[PDB]
């Protein structure tokens, strides 16, 4: 079924109906499951994916279920390229989403992005799942407005090793802390401090973090005690929550169950 019964999807119950784009592992298709149910069609190049690793995983996100996690419906393993099949999220990705730029964002609606994400990021802290590359880029919005956390974990899997070298090109160098640039300590600190990022993300309108940096400078000046200035549509308030995510030490940072409270408490005021 569709997040129901068997989560080995037969493609014959797919059409395939517009091209997204493509993203981490290739080519992302609009369908509909059963001429009824929109569906992304996550189609994996092949060579991009440890897939055996990646198959047995998807049975533990199979068990993850959130209002604000992008829900996986399942695989389609029987065939070049194998598939994966997820909920559709119908304005794309939160990076793009924010660049838009007539939108006419307010402030209460950043802050709700906010916690959308906050409320995924918690729960999955609940179960102890770490995101490992959280980031505008991995989020996704519906139609409704509504943030969701997408591909959470998915960055073990990826074979490209301009992705997963802490010097490589293609690595999260902007959204890591200094544990994980210079001993590569990871742990929920880091999808912590990376959500720190996400936060000035989307109150600078999608600009890039230390976009006059280089990585290597980023990951030096980070490393020294540099942070992102902030955002002139973030209050006081909101950016101590973001700049909270980013001590240097690790256990000084918060939990997400602490932002989660910490964002609806500034929420509560409007
Ligand atoms: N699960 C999903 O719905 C979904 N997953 C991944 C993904 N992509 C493509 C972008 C890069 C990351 C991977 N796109 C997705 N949907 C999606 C939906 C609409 C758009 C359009 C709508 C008009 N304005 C924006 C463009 C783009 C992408
Ligand atoms: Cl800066």
């Amino acid at each position: 079924g569709l997040g129901y019964g068997s989560w080995e999807i037969d493609p014959k119950d797919l059409t395939f109906l517009k091209e997204l784009g493509t993203g981490q592992f290739g080519v992302v298709k609009y369908g509909k499951w059963r001429g009824q149910y929109d569906v992304a069609i996550k189609m994996i190049k092949e060579g991009s994916m440890s897939e055996d690793e990646f198959i047995e995983e998807a049975k533990v996100m199979m068990n993850l279920s959130h209002e604000k996690l992008v829900q996986l419906y399942g695989v389609c393993t029987k065939q070049r390229p194998i598939f994966i099949i997820t909920e559709y999220m119908a304005n794309g990705c939160l990076l793009n989403y924010l660049r838009e730029m007539r939108h006419r964002f307010q402030t209460q609606q950043l802050l709700e992005m906010c916690k959308d994400v906050c409320e995924a990021m918690e729960y999955l802290e609940s179960k102890q799942f770490l995101h490992r590359d959280l980031a505008a880029r991995n989020c996704l919005v519906n139609d409704q407005g509504v943030v969701k956390v997408s591909d959470f974990g998915l960055s073990r899997y990826v074979l490209d090793d301009e992705y997963t070298s802490s010097v490589g090109s293609k690595f999260p160098v902007r959204w890591s802390p200094p544990e994980v640039l210079m001993y590569s300590k990871f742990s929920s600190k880091s999808d912590i401090w990376a959500f720190g990022v996400l936060m000035w993300e989307i109150y600078s309108l999608g600009k890039m973090p230390y976009e006059r940096f280089t990585n290597s400078e980023t990951a030096e000046h980070i490393a020294q005690g540099l942070r992102l200035y902030r955002p002139h549509l973030a209050s006081e308030k909101v950016y101590t929550i973001m700049y909270s995510c980013w001590h240097e030490k690790a256990d000084e940072r918060p939990t997400f169950k602490i932002l989660l409270s910490n964002i609806l408490d500034v929420m509560d005021e409007e």
